[PDB]
């Protein structure tokens, strides 16, 4: 995925930010959310 610069702990907490990035999936790594390219 994308790194979009949003801290987060857990991947539910990616649904919101990576929706606001234009995608519908993602997940939490290394403290960051990541998200799959649409």
């Amino acid at each position: 995925g994308v790194e979009i610069n949003v801290k987060c702990s857990g991947s539910p907490q990616c649904l919101k930010p990576c929706k606001d990035a234009g995608m519908r999936f993602g997940k939490c790594m290394n403290r960051k959310c990541h998200c799959t390219p649409k």
